[PDB]
């Protein structure tokens, strides 16, 4: 088992970012390697379809307790679905999956569409529009409503900012950092607000619609016959829409892709099924999740080495989505590649891999793709706009992935045939 040197390589991982793991595989000439991080903890980095298949074998890999605690404290919440494994996890995961009906998915589609259409005037009136910011505010509107949570309009900008702080809080991979305290306080504010809504729902003082997250989470009973305690219930209720709001990252990246590859715009407009392919390709190509932590429960034989019991595991998300053998030209943006993708659970893993129901794989992938379809269709078809000189760099050596400027547009004008 080959190794990246030192006693602790955390600073080096942060310096190389999304390119760390691939830099190490190239220079060490291997598909699998160990490194130490987060204070001398050994992690074996696995990649590709075989890496993802093993990482999602529950007989042999633990996820519980493996997330850095500071990231639990800011991004997910204590006792969240991401923190639990086994029967308890499967049971609670089914509640999340139960929201993803045909009707509820068709509703998030309609909400996204209506709100972009309703936002056109505002964007015309602005001197410039930072798409990262504008989209995070619009998606807070979409997400709170889809989840059955009432958010007064005066509070939407605050809530969006709080979510943004939480979403960004994996940047130090669990280390201390300047905004850590502010990040916890943002989370507290959002948990308190949601707990109040769960309490008032259970008390019968408010009446969210049946099939909404707030309704279904407030009333659900676990497999032993118990509802969640109200704080846990608020924490997991946030997990139904904070990551929806995080789609703003992908909205910024999608406008970037359309600007860099103007042929895509035309095809999103003219071509059936293309908005779907474009959305998939934003998720594959652009950086968001670098890797995911786990632990070997037992010795594991893998690609010619033995991973000892008790050692950490890191599934390389960026590496897999950018694997030369899986995608032919992994560093080119080419939506047509999805004409031949066979739907594997183990290659297109930007929001995880494996099985939705028994693994920690994202419950929100359909929603992500639907929002990205409708949002890219809007920007491609419904408005024209200019793109000013600005800093469009996406620095692959810096976690998290952002367009430096946020992606700014100007001179927004609705497309209307008035003849
Ligand atoms: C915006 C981009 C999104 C990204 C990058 C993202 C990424 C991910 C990742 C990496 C995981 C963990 C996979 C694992 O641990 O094996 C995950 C889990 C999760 N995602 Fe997402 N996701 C996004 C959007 C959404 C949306 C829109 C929702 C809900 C509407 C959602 C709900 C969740 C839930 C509930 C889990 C936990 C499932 C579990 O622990 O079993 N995600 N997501
Ligand atoms: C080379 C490695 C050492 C690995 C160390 C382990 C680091 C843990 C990294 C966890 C990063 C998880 C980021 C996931 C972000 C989910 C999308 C955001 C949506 C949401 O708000 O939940």
């Amino acid at each position: 088992l080959k190794r990246d040197k030192g006693l602790d390589n955390t600073l080096k991982v942060l310096k190389q970012g999304y390119l760390y793991t691939t830099n190490q595989r190239n220079r060490l000439n291997t598909s699998v390697f160990q490194t130490k991080a987060l204070g001398g903890k050994p992690f074996v980095v696995v990649t590709g379809k075989e890496g993802a298949e093993m990482f999602y074998n529950n007989d042999v890999v633990q996820r519980e307790g493996m997330l850095p605690k500071r990231i639990v404290n800011t991004l997910f919440g204590k006792g969240a679905i991401q923190t639990v494994d086994g029967k308890k996890h499967v049971d609670r995961k089914a509640l999340f999956m139960s929201l993803m009906t045909e009707g509820n998915l068709n509703y998030v589609r309609e909400l996204t569409r209506t709100l972009w259409h309703a936002n056109t005037q505002r964007m015309e009136s602005m001197d410039e529009v930072n798409i990262y910011r504008e989209s995070i505010v619009l998606l807070t509107k979409v997400g709170t409503r889809w989840a059955g949570v009432q958010a007064p309009p005066e509070d939407i900008e605050r809530i969006a900012t709080d979510m943004d702080i939480m979403i960004d809080s994996f940047r130090a991979l669990g280390g201390a950092f300047k905004g850590y305290k502010a990040s916890k306080e943002a989370r507290r504010r959002v948990e308190d607000w949601l707990e109040e809504q769960i309490i008032e729902t259970r008390k019968g003082n408010i009446h969210p619609p049946e099939g909404t997250a707030l309704y279904e989470f407030a009333h659900w009973e676990d497999y032993l016959g118990n509802p969640m305690d109200s704080r846990t219930c608020a924490i997991d209720l946030m997990n139904t829409f904070r990551p929806l709001i995080a789609i703003n990252r992908f909205v910024s990246f999608g406008l970037h892709a359309m600007n860099e590859n103007p042929i895509t715009r035309e095809k999103i407009k003219s071509e059936p099924d293309y908005a779907y392919k474009f959305a998939q390709e934003v998720r594959r190509y652009y950086p968001f999740v670098p890797f995911l932590p786990g632990k070997a429960k037992v010795d594991i034989d893998f690609q010619g080495v033995t991973i000892p019991a008790g050692v950490g595991l890191a599934l390389d998300v960026y590496g897999t989505t950018h694997d030369e053998s899986l995608w032919d030209d992994p560093n080119e943006f080419r939506p047509e590649r999805f004409e031949t993708w066979d739907g594997s659970p183990f290659d297109l893993i930007p929001q995880g891999g494996g099985d939705y129901w028994t693994n920690h794989r994202c419950a929100g992938e359909w929603i992500t793709v639907i929002i990205m379809e409708e949002t890219m269709k809007y920007f491609a078809e419904k408005i024209t706009y200019d793109v000013p000189e600005q800093d469009l760099e996406v620095d692959l050596n810096s976690i998290p992935g952002y367009v430096k400027s946020g992606f700014v547009i100007k001179n927004v004008r609705e497309v209307v045939d008035r003849t």
